[PDB]
C-alpha cells in the first residue's frame, strides 16, 4: 500500500473504538494547561538563529567530550548555557507576577525547566540553580533527569521551584510551535528542528546566498510580566551569544 | 486608476456597512459564541511543519485533464491533503480523539469524520465528510465539490454538520502562509493548509547539498495539549508529511 | 567573558533577588491582556511581503522628503497608509463586537492605535482619523506621538478610541509574534523584522533566485468579528499595495 508507516506505532491501532481513562501525569497535564493559559496572557514571539558555528564546534569538539566528560555533547546544553545567561542578564524574564498584590519577584535562582517526552506522558523534571552550572555539568544533569523521568525516580523537589522551560518542540519534526508556558513561570523557550536553509550573508559588505544551519527559537512569554520589546532583546542575546559561539573555553576540555 | 489604492480582494458591497451598527446573522453569531468558548474549554497550541508539494503538483499537472474527463471535477490540491490526513487519523486513533475533562476518559473514534471548513459570503460553514477513511481521492474531489455547492446555496443536510472528528481549513486560499486556527471540542485538532509557494530550500542529492526551487507549504496543526503533546503532533505531521513528498498518489487517482 | 553584551541593560541587574510593586502603566498592561484573551477568540494569520520595491522608493525621494516636509521618512508611514486604506475597504476589520446585543458596529473612522515601547512600559497612542492623512502628515504624527509617549505627556483622547492597532514586533529583531488584541478592537498587525532572505522571482516567465527584503506580517484578529479568510483578504490588499509601491503620489513632492 501507499501509506505512510514514519511515525507510525502499530500498537495505537487497538486504541481506534475504545474509550479509557487516562494517567494522573496526562490528567494533570490537562487540567493545568487548561487552566495556565486562562490565567496569563500568553504569546509566542519567532525568532531564528545561525546554528551552523555551534554545529561546527560541536563536531570538532565531540570526541574529547565524550571521554573527558563521560556523557555525549548535544544542541541542549549550549541552549541552555545561553538561556541560563540571558535569564541572569534579563532579570524580568526569569520573573514571575502575582496579580493579586500587583508585585514583580525577580528571582536569584535560576531554575531551569527541562521538557521530557516518555512513554507515559510529559514530564518537566527543573535543573536548580542552573546559572552555577558549566556545559559539562548541564550535560550531565540533562542525562540523569531525563533517565530518572523515563524511569520514574524523580524526587518531589525536582520537580518544583522551576523559573523558566526549554522544551525540544523539533524532536519529532516541528520547525515552530507556540508552547504553553505555566504560571509562575513567565517563559517558555522552544527549541525548533535544526534544518538546512538557504540565508543571505554578508561577508566584507557583500551580500550571497549561502546554506546555513537554522533553528527557529519560539518564545512564549506572559505579556504581564515581558512585553514584546523585552522579548525580543531577551531573544536577541540569547542569538548573539550561540550565532557568536564562543563555547570552546566552556567545554573545560 | 485614478488612485493609488489597491482593489485587491475589495469587495465593493461591504462599503455599505462602513458607519452601521447591524445585528449579525445567525452562522456569525453562533462561530462567536463557539470560538470564544473553544479556547476557555481546552489547552489549543499551533505546531508548524513545512512539506514540499513539488512531486504532487508534478502529479496533478500530469493527471489532471484526465481526471476531470473521468471523474467530472476539477483536482485540485485538497483531495492530495485530505487522503494523506485522513489515512494519518487512522494510523494515529490518539489523535483522532475527543477528551471528556469531567470523567478524565480520551474517546478513539472509529470513524474519521473530517470537517471541511468552507467559506461563504454568509461566513464560515464546516460541513462534514463522513466516513472519510472508506474514500477514494476521486470520491474525496467529489464530495467537496458537493458540500461546497450546498453550504453557499443553503442546501446542507442535519448530518452535512455533526460529528465531525478532526478539521482541516485552506487557509492558503486567501494567500496565508499560515495562521493559528481554532480546534472546537469535542475535536482535538484542526489542519490548516497554508499557500503553496516557490521557495528556495536546500536538497541534499546523493550526499551533495544544494539550493532549488520547490513547492513549498506550512502545514500549521492546532492541536489540544489536554489530548495530544507536541511529540505526539509532531509523529502525526511527520506521517502526512512523508505521504505528502512520497507523492505515490498515482494509482489513488483511478485513472 | 563569553557572556553576550547585545541588548543588556546593566541597570536591571539590581532587580535580581528583589520584590517590588509594579507602575500603573504595566500593572493596566497585565489586566488588560490577560482580561482581552477571556473575551474574545484570537488568531494570527500570517502573510510575507516582499518590501523591495519600498526600500528603493524610501532610498531614492527620502533626501527630497525630508527637505519638503522636515520630518525622516521610514517603513512605518508605508505600512500605516497600507493598512489604513485597507480597513477603508474592509469595514467588516474596523470594527467591533457586542456578544450581548449581537450587534457589530462598522467604525467610520480608522482610529489607529500605535505601540510605543518606551522605558516606563508599553504605551498605545491613537491616530485619530488617520484615513484622511497623507504620507508626511502620518510621519508627523508618529514622531509627535512617540515622542510624547516617552515623555509622559499623552492626553486622555490620546490613548481612546483606537479601532486598530499597528504594533513593530521586528523592532528588537524578531521575525514574528502571535500579538494580543484589546477589544473592543477586532484586529492588530505586526510589522516582523525586513530581514534580507533568498527568494523565488518570475521574470518573462523564468523562475529565479534573489535577495529581497522581506518581512512578516502577522494578524491577529478576533474570529467573532473576522474569519479567516476575510484575515486574508484584507491582508492580501494590504500587501498588494506594499509589493506595488506606487507610493511616488503620496510623499507629496
Amino acid at each position: 500500500s501507499a501509506w505512510s508507516t514514519k511515525s507510525v506505532d502499530p500498537e495505537k491501532a487497538k486504541l481506534r473504538g475504545t474509550t479509557q481513562k487516562v494517567n494522573r501525569i496526562r490528567e494533570i497535564t490537562a487540567m493545568k494547561t487548561v487552566e495556565a493559559l486562562q490565567i496569563s496572557a500568553q504569546l509566542t514571539q519567532l525568532h531564528e538563529v545561525d546554528m551552523t558555528r555551534v554545529a561546527e564546534l560541536r563536531k570538532k569538539n565531540k570526541p574529547a567530550f565524550i571521554e573527558k566528560h563521560g556523557v555525549n555533547l548535544t544542541y541542549l546544553p549550549f541552549f541552555v548555557k545561553a538561556v541560563v545567561e540571558a535569564l541572569v542578564s534579563h532579570p524580568n524574564v526569569n520573573a514571575s507576577f502575582n496579580a493579586k498584590t500587583k508585585e514583580m519577584t525577580y528571582h536569584s535562582s535560576v531554575n531551569l525547566s527541562i521538557a521530557v517526552d516518555t512513554p507515559a506522558g510529559l514530564l518537566t523534571p527543573v535543573i536548580h540553580d542552573a546559572q552555577d552550572l558549566s556545559i559539562p555539568e548541564i550535560a550531565k544533569a540533562i542525562v540523569d533527569l531525563a533517565d530518572r523521568s523515563r524511569n520514574n525516580k524523580l524526587k518531589p523537589n525536582d520537580l518544583s521551584g522551576g523559573t523558566f522551560t526549554i522544551t525540544n518542540i523539533g524532536s519529532e519534526g516541528a520547525l515552530s510551535d507556540t508552547p504553553i508556558l505555566v504560571p509562575p513561570q513567565a517563559g517558555i523557550l522552544g527549541t525548533g528542528a535544526i534544518v538546512k536553509r538557504p540565508v543571505v550573508i554578508t561577508e566584507d559588505g557583500i551580500d550571497s546566498i549561502a546554506i546555513r544551519q537554522m533553528v527557529f527559537l519560539p518564545l512564549t512569554y506572559d505579556h504581564q510580566v515581558v512585553d514584546g520589546a523585552d522579548a525580543g532583546r531577551f531573544l536577541t542575546t540569547i542569538k548573539d551569544r550561540l550565532e557568536t559561539a564562543n563555547f570552546e573555553g566552556d567545554l573545560q576540555l
